[PDB]
């Protein structure tokens, strides 16, 4: 994860992490007892998404403000697995909407 944030932009990071989580689920079923599947996927979500949240959050502004629908959907799916992931995306979307709304309403005669 640490390597993935520095080498990949937020769009790519998200696509790779979604792939890795799936690889991990497959890996868990190939080797482990079912009692371990959830604990392992969670450990992966913690280390790949939660420990690297600040990077996702920095690019979240740009991703929202540019309305990149796929990246936003991918960002939403990853950030929804982390309890502290959605609040910043929510605030950034709120700010994007607020600024777009003030601009649309203040210039009225």
């Amino acid at each position: 994860a640490s390597n993935l944030l520095q080498e990949s932009n937020c769009s790519q990071y998200m696509e790779k992490v979604l792939g890795r989580l799936k690889d991990e689920e497959i890996r868990c079923r190939k080797y482990l007892h079912p009692s371990s599947y959830t604990k392992v996927i969670h450990e992966c979500q913690q280390r790949m998404v939660a420990d690297h949240l600040q990077f996702l959050h920095a690019e979240c502004h740009n991703i929202i403000r540019q309305e990149k629908k796929n990246d936003m959907a991918n960002m939403y799916v990853l950030l929804r697995a982390v309890s502290t992931g959605l609040p910043h995306m929510i605030q950034e979307l709120q700010n994007h909407i607020h600024d777009e709304g003030l601009r649309a309403t203040s210039n009225l005669t």
